RNA sequence: GCAGAUCUGAGCCUGGGAGCUCUCUGC
C-alpha cells in the first residue's frame, strides 16, 4: 500500500542506457508536469532499471504518474508507483 | 563518515529485484 507524495518510483526501464542519459531523458519527459528537484538512479549489484523522480509539489507527481503510466520510454513501458517514504 | 563507481570491480541474499556486504576513486 502507498499514498501520494513528492516522489515516484519507476521500474521496468531499459537497462541498456547509460545512467547519465537516463537522467537527462527522464528530466525532459517528466519536467513537463512540474518542477523536479532531483532524479535518483540508485546503484545496485545488477542493472535493474529502477529510478526515482522527486518533484517539488505532490500535484506534479500525481499527474506525472497517471499520464506516463505504461507510456513507452526507450521502447519499454514504464511501471510507475508512489514512493514508500517521502524524500 | 559523506559523495561517486560493475550490461565497463566483486562476494552474497532473492529465484516474480524498492535486499545485504565488500572493494576502488575523491573529500
Ligand atoms: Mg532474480
Ligand atoms: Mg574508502
Amino acid at each position: 500500500g502507498t499514498r501520494p507524495n513528492h516522489t515516484i518510483y519507476i521500474n521496468n526501464l531499459n537497462s541498456k542506457i547509460k545512467k547519465d542519459e537516463l537522467k537527462k531523458s527522464l528530466h525532459a519527459i517528466f519536467s513537463r508536469f512540474g518542477q523536479i528537484l532531483d532524479i535518483l538512479v540508485p546503484r545496485r549489484r545488477t542493472p535493474r532499471g529502477q529510478a526515482f523522480v522527486i518533484f517539488k509539489e505532490v500535484s506534479s507527481a500525481t499527474n506525472a504518474l497517471r499520464s506516463m503510466q505504461g507510456f513507452p520510454f526507450y521502447d519499454k513501458p514504464m511501471a510507475i508507483q508512489y514512493a514508500k517514504t517521502d524524500r
